[PDB]
Formats: structure tokens, C-alpha cells, sequence
């Protein structure tokens, strides 16, 4: 359990034309993490009033 | 009577540097439907209450 499934890596992409003088810079990401079940996991809380 | 003048045929356009991570299609044709003279056509109506 606590696998992180990953659809692709980072990705840069980049814009200028037709634009006003101005390079532009993109990146994307498309990443989760998502366990399976609800066991083995605490907090810890910990807390005051 | 009734020619079909045209002066573009059918052109399909392709954009995805960058449109902010989205492809853009665009379709255009121009073209026109005329008559040299008012005659030649009737309509029905075929109309009433």
C-alpha cells in the first residue's frame, strides 16, 4: 500500500509567436498519490486545548 | 441562373505551439449561391390558420 500511480513525467513547452516580445515558459505535470485500503496509517495528534 | 460562385475552397488550419496546452482546428470555405435574374423560382406557402 501508498503507491504513487503516475501518468506521464514533467513536460516543458514554450510560446512566442504570435506574442509581443515575450518568451513564455509552460510545464505540466500529471502525478497522485492514492493508497488502496484504510489500514496502517496513524497521525499522532498530539494536541492541546 | 442560380451559380454557385466561389473564390477558397474548403482549408483546414492546425495550432498547438502553445494555445496554453490545447490544439485549435480551424475550418473555412468561401463560397455563395446567386441569381443573374429575379425569376425562375416559386415557394409554397402553404399558409393558413
Amino acid at each position: 500500500n501508498f503507491v504513487m500511480p503516475r501518468q506521464r513525467a514533467v513536460t516543458v513547452e514554450r510560446e512566442r509567436q504570435a506574442g509581443k516580445q515575450r518568451d513564455a515558459y509552460y510545464v505540466t505535470q500529471r502525478v497522485n498519490l492514492q493508497r488502496y485500503f484504510a489500514n496502517g496509517v496513524v497521525s499522532g495528534t498530539y494536541a492541546a486545548s
